[PDB]
């Protein structure tokens, strides 16, 4: 029944009324109270707002200080403070569900977050209360990337506390200042990919749904963390890549250019050195598309990317696999006998050196560009081209429907009308192609009104919408890239698992400061010097 | 060159000088980059289509000199979609003709003149 | 070595307390030090900002 997950003392806080809520808990009143109703699920479909069963968790999602301040230290039946919940949801998961974008929530869940940490601290300081996983199997830090949580995030990743007993509960450790000079060592405990679900990874792999997702990389840590790969490992490692790529695609260039045009397929073997060498280029390009099907294969498997929208995080590797995909195919007919496999093989070759963008998101005034031409695809040139088909389609039939040919005959197929439109619309259409017609002013009357709407109109209209669409995403397009770039880092620095891993580590294991247990605190941190002429203190 | 250097001296009025540099901001900065790209997709696409070519029979248009131009021309609005018949596959033909008109002619010159206006904005003063 | 080229009286400015300055050259401490150490070079590259060697600088 509805009227059981709940209990006074959890309505008694939802009126946040300190002097209720201790008369309520001082005769014993149970700590433990789970609210496992469905009202409080964590569904936003449905109403209501899921804050944690436990009343301290709700507490903690309202800005409750008194409250949490006196559960938290009372004489009987202390909560305790790590509590797998019904969705394994901690009282910081919680915190971190409620968090949103807002710059006072902002304050709230950081605020209190920072306190309710510290006092768990002062409870049990050998609790990992911050690593507690819920079913999803991410930790706090986790959760907030994946639901797009910034400013939670920002905070967690500079965490200070000026605390010597408490401070190493920290993720920054401030170094020295000389001056306005000053280092800023950092944490990478699970920034990097070294654990199971990584900060990176999940930035990374996360789909398009989670909001800000490219724009969470900007933070200082991350940044500069992966600009220091890119820089020290990645690069060279993407342009051997890249190197390679365009060999690949002059080989099937070569090997194409010189396919014979005699006698049905497959061809002879011969003692030239010239068939030799077309054979090494056929099966050299046959190699690399079946090597980019796998590799194709293998990213759908691993990443089980959104099907809803794949078109606007995967364009890439879809139009890789489809390369892959067009050559397998000719592979396949050129063996069975048939002389089709031309048609794939050239669609493939085109394929593969457009494809040759995806190598220019190396480059940091290039990626942008290629963003850019990829946003304007999916946003711009497909609406136009919807419009621009139903104007042509509409006048073609008209067209063809004037032609009688009762007598630059054949011009009654709608195929040969509907090209000469689009010549219209390339500039080289002929206003009097044909006279066959039988009424030159109808004739004339639509090919007016078809120049008038599609070539005056909604090419200078699509040119207009560009340029609205540039000042738009310039800085969409920047983040784009980095996220980009990012996720090839990521892969690249995967690849070589069984490689080897030791050298693609980043950040050096320092020792700065001690655990109250009397021990050190051996943790990968990462230097960032700063300037600043205003603190100084 | 002689005569195209004569813009040298457009430095003396106010007016043409600026002229002149917001013509050099966007040769080093947006004709560059869509002349790469726009290479990228030329090369790719005349490749293809001297694939498709066989010529076994408007005639020596196996070199990959002749298809470049032709697609070239394409991009200067003079371009014939049906400049030969020597292919094996018309419907191939036309779908890659098709393909990059629609991408150089209508998606990379419009979308130069829209990066051409973004620079002139932010470029004025500069 | 690197702690030759400094004085206490480089790092007591450092601090930007006057009263421990002025303490420590009372009793008539050199005011010529230079530091020539790498960590006060130009360099940006590296650590440090160079100020200059004296400690007037
Ligand atoms: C990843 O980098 C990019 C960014 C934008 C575009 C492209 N290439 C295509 O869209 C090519 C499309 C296409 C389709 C069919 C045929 Cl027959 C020929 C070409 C690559």
């Amino acid at each position: 029944s509805y009227y059981k997950g709940q209990t006074a003392l959890h309505i008694a806080i939802e009126r946040r009324n300190m002097t209720l809520v201790t008369l309520l808990v001082e005769n014993g009143a149970d700590v433990q109270a789970a609210a496992n109703g469905d009202f409080f699920k964590k569904t936003k479909g449905r109403p209501g707002f899921y804050f944690g069963e436990l009343p301290l968790s709700l507490a903690a999602c309202t800005n409750q200080l008194a409250i949490v301040k006196f559960l938290l230290q009372n004489s009987w039946q202390p909560a305790d403070i790590s509590a797998r919940d019904s969705v394994g949801n901690t009282v910081l998961h919680a915190l971190v569900e409620v968090a949103d974008n807002t710059v006072d929530n902002t304050k709230f869940v950081t605020s209190m977050y920072n306190e309710i940490l510290i006092l768990g601290a002062k409870l049990h300081p050998t609790l990992k209360l911050e690593e507690i996983t819920n079913r999803k199997g991410l930790t706090p830090l986790a959760l907030a990337a994946s639901s797009g949580k910034i400013g939670v995030l920002a905070y967690i990743l500079q965490r200070e506390i000026h605390e010597p007993e408490c401070r190493h509960l920290s993720r920054k450790f401030t170094e020295w200042a000389y001056g306005p000079v000053h280092s800023s060592l950092y944490d990478l405990s699970c920034i990097d990919t070294c654990e199971k679900n990584s900060v990176l990874e999940v930035i990374a792999y996360s789909s398009s749904e989670t909001p800000n997702r490219h724009d969470m990389l900007l933070v200082e840590p991350l940044n500069r963390l992966l600009q220091d790969k890119w820089d020290r490992f990645v690069k060279r490692i993407f342009y051997f890549n890249f190197f390679v790529y365009c060999l690949y695609m002059i080989i099937f260039t070569a090997a194409a250019y010189y396919r014979p045009v005699e006698g049905l397929p497959p061809y002879k073997l011969k003692n030239t050195v010239g068939d030799y060498f077309r054979v090494t280029g056929e099966i050299l390009s046959v190699s690399g598309g079946v090597y980019f099907f796998f590799r194709g294969i293998q990213y759908f498997l691993q990443r089980r990317p959104s099907l809803k929208s794949l078109f606007v995080d995967s364009y890439s590797e879809i139009l890789f696999f489809v390369q892959s995909l067009f050559m397998l195919v000719s592979v396949v007919l050129y063996f069975s006998q048939r002389k089709e496999y031309v048609a794939s093989m050239v669609f493939s070759l085109a394929m593969g050196w457009t494809n040759m963008l995806y190598y220019t998101r190396g480059f940091q005034q290039m990626g942008i560009y290629a963003v850019m031409i990829e946003k304007m695809i999916l946003r711009d040139l497909c609406r136009f081209m919807f419009v621009y088909l139903v104007f042509l389609f509409g006048f073609s039939t008209a067209v063809v429907t004037l032609i009688e040919d009762g007598k630059g005959n054949s011009y009654n197929s709608l195929y040969s009308t509907c090209l000469e439109l689009f010549k219209f619309t390339i500039g080289m259409g002929d206003l009097e192609f044909t006279e066959n017609y039988d009424f030159k002013a109808v004739f004339i009357i639509l090919l007016l009104a078809y120049v008038i709407l599609t070539y005056i109109l909604l090419l200078n209209m699509l040119i207009a919408l560009m340029g609205e669409t540039v000042n738009k995403i310039a800085q969409e397009s920047k983040n784009i890239w980095k996220l980009q770039r990012a996720i090839t880092i990521l892969d690249t620095e995967k690849s070589f698992l069984k490689c080897m891993r030791k050298a693609f580590r980043s950040g050096k294991l320092l020792q700065v400061g001690f655990t109250p247990d009397g021990k050190d605190d051996y943790r990968w941190c990462f230097r960032v010097d700063e300037v600043n002429w205003t603190t100084w203190n």
